[PDB]
């Protein structure tokens, strides 16, 4: 009767940290479990975390919503991994691309039950997806467009025309980005930071290049403003190991 969902949200809210105190954001991955919704009517609403500064409630942003595909409580066995790219690691990354752009370039990739966990691979054959949750990114080291909403769901498709192949389809139908609500947060942990660590403004030079999912700053080092909350605080901790799973599968 209906498809599970994945919707990831953030909770964040004003408290003294520690600065390894200072004023900055407490914050945490959350996953909101609705597949009665219209997708894309998800509010920004009062969490259960309060401050301990100040008596201020946390809010929650729904930041991204993809249903699956097909009926049935197996899509439950369809989820993924996200995270932030830096001038750190192994791999690189389109870095004009964001210059120029002034946003921030992620890795996505979809993966199934049981497990490690099961990588779906894209059409093209890829273990992931380069993408940026902004519209209008055009990259010359991928020639493709990044916008997430609108290459996510086509790159894991294979309609089998120039390919040959029985028709591929994507193991999610829409990935919707909650667009004003991630500048809402992007924008927080911007002036949070600048505040806390003014020198971070020299690669962090724009709120559209904070990493709101893994809160690791271009050079690869955790901002100084914002204290995670793991699973030992209610969290979820996404990452290339961070494995979040749709759900509320209905069969009927």
């Amino acid at each position: 009767a209906n498809p599970s969902r994945l919707i990831v949200a953030i909770e964040i809210v004003e408290d003294e940290i520690p600065l390894t105190k200072v004023d900055g954001l407490k914050a945490r991955i959350i996953l909101i479990e609705d597949n009665t919704s219209e997708v894309g009517t998800q509010r920004v609403l009062p969490g259960t975390l309060v401050s301990d500064k100040d008596g201020s409630q946390s809010l929650v942003y729904p930041l991204f919503e993809a249903p699956v595909s097909f009926f049935g409580k197996l899509g439950d066995s369809n989820g993924m991994r996200v995270w932030s790219t830096t001038t750190a690691d192994i791999e690189e990354f389109d870095e004009a691309a964001m210059a120029k752009f002034k946003t921030r370039q992620f890795r996505i990739q979809l993966i199934e039950k049981p497990e490690s966990p099961v990588i779906v691979k894209t059409a093209d054959q890829q273990d992931y997806l380069n993408i940026t949750f902004d519209k209008g990114v055009y990259s010359d080291m991928y020639n493709a467009d990044l916008y997430v909403g609108d290459v996510l769901v086509d790159s894991y498709s294979d309609d089998g025309v120039v390919s040959g192949l029985s028709p591929l389809y994507s193991p999610f139908s829409q990935f919707y980005v909650y667009h004003e609500n991630i500048d809402l947060v992007r924008q927080m942990i911007y002036d949070t930071e600048m505040r806390v660590n003014p020198a971070a403004a020299a690669h962090t030079t724009a709120p559209g290049e904070i990493d709101f999912l893994t809160f690791l700053a271009v050079d690869g080092d955790p901002y100084q403003g914002i204290q995670v909350l793991g699973p030992l605080d209610g969290g979820i901790t996404l990452g290339k190991d961070g494995n979040i799973y749709a759900s509320g599968g209905t069969d009927g």
